[PDB]
């Protein structure tokens, strides 16, 4: 059963849809503005990039799977200022990519790597 192979070959984006669906893109000056000041108790998931997660390679991220169900309870945001945020250094993460979970101005959990079993565990912990 020992299956375990990631791919840090690079990144590949193909956001055919975004503003209005569930995965929105945000910038630096509005990052904290809508993420940290979020008092709606909704679960915000900010992610860096998509590791070849395109419809012509492997469009199968955990985010879609759960967001499709929990869309009204979750909001995924592309952190445009990915080139310069030591938040990853704060978490001390070394993986591609990484997703952080915010709610009520609080930090709940963070998706490191690609472990569906783990992401469902942490996400379902903080939402219904």
């Amino acid at each position: 059963m020992a299956h375990h192979h990631h791919h840090h070959m690079g990144t590949l984006e193909a956001q055919t849809q975004g503003p209005g669906s569930m995965i929105e893109q945000i910038g630096d000056s509005e990052f904290d503005n809508k993420v940290t000041s979020c008092n709606d108790n909704i679960l915000i998931l900010v992610d860096f990039w998509a590791p070849w997660c395109g419809p012509c390679r492997s469009l199968e991220p955990q985010l879609e799977k759960l967001a499709q169900q929990y869309t009204e309870n979750v909001k995924i945001y592309k952190i445009n200022i990915e080139d310069n945020q030591d938040v990853a250094t704060q978490y001390g993460v070394s993986a591609i990519p990484t997703i952080l979970m915010f709610k009520n101005g609080k930090k709940l959990s963070q998706v490191i790597g690609a472990d569906i079993s783990k992401i469902i565990s942490e996400i379902n912990n903080n939402i219904n």
